[PDB]
């Protein structure tokens, strides 16, 4: 399990928090 660099971080929570309200307003 030494491969986790391809996981979500803080930049994803933003792209999902914006498109989630900007699309589901």
């Amino acid at each position: 399990k030494r491969i986790g660099v391809r996981l979500p971080g803080h930049q994803k929570r933003i792209a999902y928090s914006l498109l989630g309200l900007k699309d589901q307003v």
